[PDB]
């Protein structure tokens, strides 16, 4: 199953950027989702939600096809809550309704992580969008209740190894858990991209707790949380390395995840040998805006 990029007719980096200036304005703008958390968190979830049901074994799912505007994926329980991350961007697809789905949303992901002083991360078009038959079923997203040999294992399906799978997982600096989404209960408010998920990990005095819905998570004195799939990661002497790693220097861990990143938002498509090269957006703040 081949699914070649095909650039949106006649659309240059300008057009893209506008897209990109266009979700960076309204995410200043609405300012106070999820108690002034702000859409960023969920834009990342939501890139990452519809990248990662791609199975390199036959090239199913992926962000290509933008499936996840049809009911049976919107509908994954693994999804509860990116419904937001989805409104949030409907205006954006109807201002420039030429961006296919899987471009605007794992874009939606490049600008959320940009805005919150993330990485820059390349960002290629080209993603088409493909019918309702191709969504994929439910299930294939990870479990939060497993260990690091689970965590391993998933992530071989997205062709994802050991300092991958680390530096994909900083992301969980941002946001929060939801009890009525996941049933995890955090509360944090973050919003700025940093290598603090490591640096908690290493200092934190972690207690293993059962929260309200009888589920078991990891927190800590200072009101910090970590999911069990989190913390495998300091269990797991491979993994553990690379979290020392990532506490240890933010520029290689701002490296390593924007090409992790990349990555998972590309997996699946082929990309022309006459593609464009990967687009570098400039933030607001580049642009003085
Ligand atoms: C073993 C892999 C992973 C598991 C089990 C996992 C699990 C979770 C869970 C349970 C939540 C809470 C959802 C909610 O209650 O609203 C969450 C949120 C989040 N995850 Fe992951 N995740 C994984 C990997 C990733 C990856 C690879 C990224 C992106 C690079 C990502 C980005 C996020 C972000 C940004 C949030 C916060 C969303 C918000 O604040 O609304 N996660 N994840
Ligand atoms: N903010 C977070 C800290 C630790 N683990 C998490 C898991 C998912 C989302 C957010 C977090």
């Amino acid at each position: 199953l081949v699914h070649v990029a095909s650039v949106e007719k006649g659309r240059s980096y300008e057009d893209f950027q506008k897209v990109y200036n266009a979700i960076a304005l309204k995410l200043r703008e609405d300012d106070e989702y999820d108690n002034y958390i702000g859409y960023g968190p969920v834009l990342v979830r939501l890139a990452w939600h519809i990248s990662g049901t791609w199975d390199k074994h036959d090239n199913t799912g992926g962000s290509y096809g933008g499936t996840y505007r049809f009911k049976k994926e919107f509908n994954d329980p693994s999804n509860a809550g990116l419904q937001n991350g989805f409104k949030f961007l409907e205006p954006i697809h109807k201002e420039f309704p030429w961006i296919s789905s899987g471009d605007l949303f794992s874009l939606g992901g490049v600008t959320a992580v940009q805005e919150m002083q993330g990485p820059k991360i390349p960002w290629r078009c080209g993603r088409v969008d493909t019918p309702e038959d191709t969504t994929p079923d439910n299930g294939r997203l990870p479990d939060a209740d497993k260990d690091a040999g689970y965590v391993r294992t998933f992530f071989q399906r997205l062709n994802m190894n050991d300092r991958e799978v680390v530096a994909l997982m900083g992301a969980h600096a941002l946001g929060k858990t939801h009890l009525k989404n996941s049933g995890y209960e955090g509360g944090g408010a973050n919003n700025v991209f940093t290598n603090e998920f490591y640096l908690n990990l290493l200092n934190e005095d972690w207690k293993l707790e059962k929260n309200d819905a009888n589920n078991e998570q990891w927190d800590s004195k200072s009101g910090y949380m970590m999911l069990p799939t989190d913390y495998s990661l300091i269990q797991d002497p491979k993994y553990l390395s690379i979290v020392k790693e990532y506490a240890n220097d933010q520029d290689k861990f701002f490296k390593d995840f924007s090409k992790a990143f990349e990555k998972l938002l590309e997996n699946g498509i082929t990309f022309p040998k006459d593609a464009p090269s990967p687009f570098i957006f400039k933030t607001l703040e580049e642009q003085g805006l």
